[PDB]
């Protein structure tokens, strides 16, 4: 049963992975024991060279694989960002986002069996399967997030078969598209590079419909770039109901994304509070419960669940809301009801939730 452990190499180190590989198995036998990160070694080769060991999904034999990166520190071909993978704008992207369903899970899978079905040469007149991803639902679920998230973390989870990854992310608002396309094919020239294109909202070049001839032209550079083994290309929609030409049948891998539900909204909140509490913002420090430490307690209050049971009740009034509001929240939050270097957490809370209520009340007056 496999187990996958992320080790972020620094970017100052210039150790061979193979050092790396052999140390970090040396300490995860140390320990031999859910999942867990470390940042601090006793070991001074990784304490030099070792930012993060982190074990994704209690036992100790499990078949497991070692997955070594090193971000590239610098970001960003116009109309077009560009930047070179695994990168340090997407480092946390992927665990930011909060899903119910294990959306994550399964995309990953998705597009994984898809590489690996493109690299092994398996008909698809036999079994169904293309380079194209769709992520459709409202504004504000993630979907571009997700989509660089899931670059990076197929990046990371590849690195036996490619040395590194690429992200160009078309700007849907935009002869001049034949020379963007030209430098996308020079970075799919080097085999060793997953690259991947990413066009968001697509349902924009049918919205914005010269106009013709831009768009007809678009769509001939993808389906010349499709054509080579190490091209995935992502695609973002915001109207979900509505069928579009022509990235809908283009595409094997679709998913909906939708707006977070009362649970995933109090883990949303929770790494909020956590992030506040470790800049110490909120100070001090206090210890926060989650859902099934609730539920264990059958939801009594006291002294230690009152003000997770207060959250609890403010993730239920958040309903409603995308992942975009409730991740601004606590700066609004701050910004309006605080206004003070430090707060308690008590404090907090109690202006997380009058900003909670401004949101509805600006919500109700978009109705009028
Ligand atoms: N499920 C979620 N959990 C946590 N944060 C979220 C979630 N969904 C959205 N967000 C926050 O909102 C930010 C912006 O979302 P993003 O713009 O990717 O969503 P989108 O509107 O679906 O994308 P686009 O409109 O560009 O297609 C995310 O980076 C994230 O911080």
């Amino acid at each position: 049963p496999t187990v996958h452990v992320e080790v972020h190499q620094r970017g100052s180190s210039t150790a061979k992975k193979e050092d790396i590989n052999l140390s970090v198995r040396k300490l995860l036998n140390r320990h031999n024991i859910g999942d867990y990160t470390w940042t601090e070694f006793d070991e001074p080769f990784l304490t030099r060279n070792v930012q993060s060991v982190s074990i994704i999904d209690d036992l100790s034999a499990c078949t497991v694989a070692l997955h070594i990166f090193q971000l590239n520190e610098d970001g960003p071909i116009i109309a077009a960002n560009h930047w070179v993978l695994p990168a340090a704008e997407f480092h946390g992207l992927w665990d930011s986002l909060v899903y119910d369903v294990e959306v994550k899970s399964h995309l990953l899978d998705y597009v994984m069996t898809t590489l690996l079905f493109s690299d092994k040469n398996v008909n698809s007149n036999l079994i169904t399967w293309n380079r194209v991803v769709l992520l459709h639902g409202p504004p504000g679920t993630g979907k571009t997030s997700l989509c660089k998230a899931l670059a990076q973390k197929l990046t990371i989870r590849l690195s036996s078969r490619y040395r590194y990854g690429q992200l160009i992310e078309i700007n849907s608002h935009s002869k001049l598209v034949t020379k963007m396309f030209q430098k996308i094919q020079d970075l799919i020239d080097d085999k060793d590079a997953l690259v991947f294109v990413l066009i968001d909202q697509v349902e924009s070049l049918t919205a914005a419909r010269d106009a013709i001839r831009v768009v007809n032209a678009v769509l001939t550079q993808i389906d010349q770039i499709k054509r080579h083994s190490n091209v995935v290309i992502l695609t973002t929609s915001n109207i979900t109901e509505k069928i579009d030409v022509a990235f809908v049948d283009r595409a094997d891998i679709k998913q909906y994304i939708g707006p977070p539900s009362a649970a995933a909204i109090f883990k949303i909140y929770l790494s909020c509070l956590e992030e506040l509490m470790k800049c110490q913002i909120i100070y001090p420090r206090q210890q926060l419960l989650t859902l099934r430490e609730l539920e264990m307690i059958g939801f009594i209050e006291n002294n230690v669940s009152k003000l997770s049971l207060l959250l609890n009740d403010i993730s239920r009034k958040s309903e409603g809301l995308s992942g975009r509001v409730l991740r601004k929240l606590p700066f609004l939050a701050h910004a309006l009801y605080v206004q003070a270097p430090t707060v308690t957490i008590e404090g907090f809370l109690q202006a997380l939730s009058l900003a909670v209520d401004k949101q509805f009340e600006e919500r109700k007056k978009l109705a009028a």
